[PDB]
């Protein structure tokens, strides 16, 4: 026979000519009694290097009420049409969502920039709220595309979505953990 049997592999598309900009801060400063001293980081800011935890301040900045959360919810996210079982994202108190190494999640696609957006657990609505740094093509808000540089609250029953990827953030509230 002819002997053909098809893989079914997708096609490959072309590449798009793109660069990165390096940032060049100044060095440290001596060990001495500061404001800082009676504002410390989270403990776990206080570990991050002096290089990777100022890489993240250049974009945004944790506040007080961040990490401050005052309802049980989940968080739910598909990859290839998979439902993949929700889970309550308090390990951390932001996401990045983009291709810098700082980013919480680093992907790839021609619509991700380093940057794209990040969400911090709002402590003050109770809800993760995101805001856009100002990507090309656009973050989405509730499964609605939606301005950018704007306080985009994802609540519990909403969605969530950025650049041309297929990953969407689906919010739900969940049972009393405490009895």
């Amino acid at each position: 026979g002819p002997m053909v049997t098809s893989t079914g592999l997708l096609s490959r598309v072309a590449a798009v000519e793109k660069a990165a900009e390096i940032a060049k801060p100044p060095p440290p400063k001596v060990v001495e009694l500061t404001e800082a001293a009676k504002q410390l980081p989270q403990h776990i800011i206080g570990v991050t290097d002096p290089t990777k935890l100022n890489a993240q301040v250049s974009y945004f900045q944790c506040p007080p009420w961040a990490a401050l959360p005052s309802v049980a919810c989940h968080l739910q996210c598909t990859r290839d049409g998979l439902p993949l079982p929700a889970l309550g994202l308090h390990r951390f108190p932001f996401y990045l969502f983009g291709r810098s190494k700082v980013c919480d999640y680093v992907l790839e696609h021609p619509s991700i920039s380093s940057v794209h957006a990040v969400l911090v657990f709002h402590g003050g609505q109770r809800c993760f709220v995101l805001m856009d740094l100002g990507s090309t093509n656009g973050v989405k808000l509730n499964g609605n595309r939606i301005e950018k540089r704007r306080p985009l609250p994802a609540p519990v029953g909403s969605s969530i979505q950025f650049g041309f990827s297929s990953r969407v953030y689906k919010v739900q509230l969940g049972p009393p953990s405490s009895s």
